[PDB]
């Protein structure tokens, strides 16, 4: 399949070169996979989800995404214009309030919920979790993500927007999850993107157009935007049987475009998420 006029990030993970506009992907498009979007929630009613999104848990008075951030990242995962895996299942886990913030104890609880709730879902191709969040280093937030990962969920986390080494940030610094950095449309490291040795992969993260609350769209930026690209990629590749929940990060790093990225500080991997689609 081929999406013409795709967002630059979708066309980026389907090409070895920047500047294209067509997103080439396999027609399976992540069908049979589930991606938990651990964020401010999802506006499941957004027509770009076509009823493949639903809120499964909230930690606040409402399950509504009164912020937009969770609706945006779920959009990059599997919305049908702005999503990587345009046929996947989207489960909203609202651990962030409508200010895009939330306590560590709430984030940990949301990760432990996803670890258990997935045993109630129908995800024959595997379970992915997209974590567009992250404060400072926490051994507890780190080990919650590791728990979620070892429970059989491919965990993708944002490196953080602090232009620093990600080892001082959670769940970014947890070794066993997929720590995603951000890049821009000219294959530069995003100006805000965290780096370091804990990073596993870079995704399109600057000026990412995707769904927004109120049936709208919005272009924003952050490693929080690069994470859904990788989560959707993992979900898409798991549907194809190319990898597993436990291997998907290594596979995406093995099959990534190596060396294409500028301003990659010495010691940080130079890998751009790439789906290696051939027709």
């Amino acid at each position: 399949a081929a999406q013409t006029n795709a967002p630059w990030g979708l066309a980026r993970i389907s090409s070895t070169s920047p500047g294209t506009s067509t997103y080439y992907y396999d027609e399976s498009a992540g069908q049979g996979s589930c991606v938990y979007v651990i964020d401010t929630g999802i506006e499941a009613s957004h027509p770009e989800f076509e009823g493949r999104a639903q809120m499964v848990k909230t930690y606040y008075y409402s399950s509504r995404d009164g912020n937009g951030h969770g609706t945006h990242c779920a959009g990059t995962v599997g919305s049908r214009t702005y999503g990587v895996a345009k046929k996947t299942q989207l489960f909203g886990v609202k651990v962030l309030d409508d200010n895009g913030s939330g306590q560590y104890s709430t984030i940990i609880a949301g990760m432990d919920f996803v670890a258990s709730d997935k045993n109630n879902r129908n995800c024959p191709k595997g379970v992915v979790a997209s974590l567009s969040l992250g404060g400072g280093y926490s051994s507890s937030v780190n080990s919650a993500a590791a728990r979620l990962q070892s429970s059989g969920v491919m965990v993708a986390v944002a490196a953080g927007n602090n232009n620093a080494d990600a080892r001082n940030y959670s769940p970014a610094s947890e070794p066993s999850v997929c720590t995603v950095g951000a890049s821009d449309r000219y294959d530069r490291r995003s100006s805000f993107s965290n780096y370091g040795s804990v990073l596993d992969i870079f995704g399109p993260g600057t000026s990412i157009l995707s769904t927004w609350i109120g049936g709208s769209t919005r272009s924003i930026s952050g490693t929080s935007m690069a994470t859904p690209h990788v989560a959707g990629l993992a979900a898409y590749l798991m549907t194809l049987g190319k990898t597993t929940a436990a291997s998907a990060c290594r596979y995406i790093a093995d099959t990534a475009n190596k060396g294409d990225l500028s301003n990659i500080p010495f010691g940080t991997v130079n890998l751009l998420a790439y789906n290696n689609y051939q027709a």
